[PDB]
């Protein structure tokens, strides 16, 4: 593989609720106010990763904890999907940093088997960072009187930050789910939380959010 022109990610454990930094915010996830989205879930983005160890085994586990969570309550929820062979003019600027991109092949485009969407889930075209950018999130989620959304998925540093800042700035909560996310280096997704929590959005654990969800 070379997803990010990385063939592997070395294993790293995920932080626990003691290693989390401080929320600057005081927003706390409602169920009847947040959204779920699984950012970029794809074979291409997980292959670098073993699938057996920390943190991808756990980080997958913790996101079907969610997926489960939200089915069973009709959170809604959301997935972004990039599509292979995208033209270069499309794609844009992260073509200089992380190549052309996946192919339209079964090894790169689909979501994981262990994250599958289920009907009725929204399944956005990631053409950029956020999941924001040159799609309908906004739109579907004020409609279904959405305002806090969570984010798990891959990179932490990278897309679901992005998405994490622009939500704030569109007047969405935001939070982050510390072990339902996962990066290239424990020091990549401890930045990433560090930044989230003093600019835009709430670190919180998976055990901590199907409590209070
Ligand atoms: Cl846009
Ligand atoms: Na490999
Ligand atoms: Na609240
Ligand atoms: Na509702
Ligand atoms: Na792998
Ligand atoms: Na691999
Ligand atoms: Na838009
Ligand atoms: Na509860």
């Amino acid at each position: 593989s070379n997803a990010m022109a990385l063939p592997r990610i070395t294993d790293y454990p995920l932080p626990t609720a003691a290693e989390l930094p401080q929320a600057r915010g005081p927003w706390r996830p409602q169920r009847d106010r947040v959204a779920l989205l699984v950012h970029d879930m794809q074979r291409y983005f997980l292959a670098a990763f073993d699938a057996g160890n920390a943190p991808l085994r756990p980080a997958v586990d913790n996101i079907a904890r969610l997926l489960a969570h939200c089915r069973a309550r009709g959170i809604p929820v959301f997935y972004t999907a990039q599509h292979g062979d995208q033209d270069r003019r499309d794609r844009g600027l992260q073509a200089d940093l992380w190549g052309p991109g996946m192919r339209r092949s079964a090894d790169h485009e689909p979501i994981i088997d262990a994250l599958a969407p289920q009907p009725g889930e929204h399944v956005l075209v990631k053409h950029r960072y956020s999941a924001f950018q040159r799609s309908n999130l906004e739109t579907l989620m004020r409609v279904r009187g959405r305002d806090q959304l969570l984010v798990t998925g891959v990179y932490a540093h990278i897309g679901c930050t992005a998405t994490v800042v622009e939500a704030f700035q569109r007047d969405i909560e935001a939070f982050i789910a510390a072990d339902a996310v996962a990066d290239f280096s424990r020091a990549d997704h401890d930045q990433a939380l560090h930044w989230i929590a003093r600019t835009s959005g709430v670190p919180m654990t998976t055990d901590q959010l199907l409590e209070v969800l």
